[PDB]
C-alpha cells in the first residue's frame, strides 16, 4: 500500500472526514473502526460520541499534513465514501482511536483487512487498561 496527500475539509464525526483527495472533495469513512456517533436518530448521540468525534476533529485540525491509505479491495463504500486508513504527521487515526478505546475493531471485510491484526492489539490494550468505551 501507499500514503498519499490530502487536505482536511471538514471532520464530521468520529468516524467520518471530508478531504480534498487529488483535487477532489470526498467522504471518507475510516477503515475497520466502529467509533460510537452522534448523529443516527436511532439513538441520536451515543455514549462517548462526543469524544470520538472531538477526538478525530483534534487530531485532523492539528496535523502538519494529512495522507490517506486504501486497502487492498474495494476503495468506496455503498455511500460513494472512500475506504482508507487516515494518517495524520505520520500517526494513523483509525489506530489512536481504538488504542484510547473511542472506537471497536469493525467486522472485517477481505480483502481490506490489512492493518487488522495491528489494530486488534491496540484493541486488546485498551479494554486491558479499561479505557472509555471499556471502563
Amino acid at each position: 500500500l501507499h500514503k498519499e496527500p490530502a487536505t482536511l475539509i471538514k471532520a464530521i464525526d468520529g468516524d467520518t472526514v471530508k478531504l480534498m483527495y487529488k483535487g477532489q472533495p470526498m467522504t471518507f469513512r475510516l477503515l475497520l473502526v466502529d467509533i460510537p456517533e452522534t448523529k443516527h436518530p436511532k439513538k441520536g448521540v451515543e455514549k462517548y460520541g462526543p469524544e470520538a468525534s472531538a477526538f478525530t476533529k483534534k487530531m485532523v485540525e492539528n496535523a502538519k499534513k494529512i495522507e490517506v491509505e486504501f486497502d487492498k479491495g474495494q476503495r468506496t463504500d455503498k455511500y460513494g465514501r472512500g475506504l482508507a486508513y487516515i494518517y495524520a504527521d505520520g500517526k494513523m487515526v483509525n489506530e489512536a482511536l481504538v488504542r484510547q478505546g473511542l472506537a471497536k475493531v469493525a467486522y472485517v471485510y477481505k480483502p481490506n483487512n490489512t492493518h487488522e491484526q495491528h489494530l486488534r492489539k491496540s484493541e486488546a490494550q485498551a479494554k486491558k487498561e479499561k479505557l472509555n468505551i471499556w471502563s
